[PDB]
């Protein structure tokens, strides 16, 4: 049975003049494991993963700026803003070497940080991560018109900002099993007001699909190139049919990435942590000793 509670004491740290919230559990020494969520989630997404890792390793799960329990400064909320705040968060906590556990826009942040700090990354576990998607044909058909509308002037803001489409529509449609009302209310809480929803609209407008936007496309290409030459231990979780990482892409990564273990989790769309947390958490726990 998949837990709905969030039994983690809040921790806060001042970052660039704002407060950021994070989970921090597990032993106080050793290599920390840094869990990075994406859109439109928070550290809540990791709530059933972390308890598998916390017996043996420090677990740190921040809420990205403007998300979860973190502050909501007056930012553009472009990808580079998230880069700046996560960079400063990692330094504020004095992290030296880390293991990354990353998902969605948290994976773009994590891989981009790893490329810039390769000596500090001891391993990377990832799932449903940001890759350059070559055509809209590789996007799931049932969500293609919706994500094209998110990236259409005016219409996308009406859907995401005014109608909260990313929380009420996309989030439950990208989990195979049904989310409960308690889980939905945890995901809803940081975005109850439209004025808080800018990050939810910025993120799909930065997805690198069919070459655009060019700046994100090049950045993601750069860290994918880094990943392909890196000897760092890697662990990929994938499901079927997937969203960002269809089975054919999981197969391509299994062939091309060095030092990669792959784990098929069964049915899965995008929020794989909500479909098979016990397999994801237990397999990360089993993989960490080999690092």
């Amino acid at each position: 049975e998949i837990g709905t509670g969030f039994p983690f004491d809040p921790h806060y740290v001042e970052v660039l003049g704002s407060r950021m919230h994070y989970v921090d559990v597990g032993p106080r020494d050793g290599t920390p494991v840094l869990f990075l969520h994406g859109n439109p989630t928070s550290s809540y997404l990791w709530r059933n993963i972390i308890p598998h890792v916390a017996p043996s390793h420090r677990c740190i799960a921040p809420d990205l700026i403007g998300m979860g329990k973190s502050d909501k400064p007056d930012l553009d909320y472009r990808f580079d803003d998230h880069v700046r705040y996560l960079d400063a968060f990692i330094e504020a906590l004095g992290l030296e070497e880390v293991v990354l556990v990353i998902h969605d826009w948290g994976s773009a942040l994590g891989f981009h940080w790893a490329k810039r700090n390769p000596e500090r990354v001891k391993g990377i576990a990832f799932m449903e991560f940001i890759r350059p998607i070559p055509t809209w044909d590789e996007w799931p058909e049932f969500a293609r018109e919706l994500f094209q509308a998110f990236r259409t002037p005016d219409v996308g803001r009406e859907l995401i900002i005014d109608q909260n489409a990313f929380i009420e529509g996309i989030l439950p449609k990208f989990v195979v099993r049904p989310l409960t009302e308690v889980e939905m209310d945890h995901y809803r809480e940081p975005f109850l007001k439209p004025v808080w929803r800018e990050p939810l609209w910025r993120f799909p407008n930065e997805l690198p699909i069919a070459g655009e936007p060019a700046n994100i496309w090049a950045l993601v290409e750069a860290y994918m190139n880094w990943l392909h030459q890196s000897p760092v231990p890697k662990l990929l979780f994938w499901g079927t049919p997937g969203v960002l990482i269809p089975p054919a892409e999981a197969a391509r990564l299994a062939e091309s990435l060095p030092n990669l273990k792959t784990v098929f989790i069964g049915p899965g769309l995008h929020y794989l942590q909500e479909d098979n947390p016990d397999l994801i958490g237990s397999e990360i726990a089993r993989w960490l000793p080999a690092l």
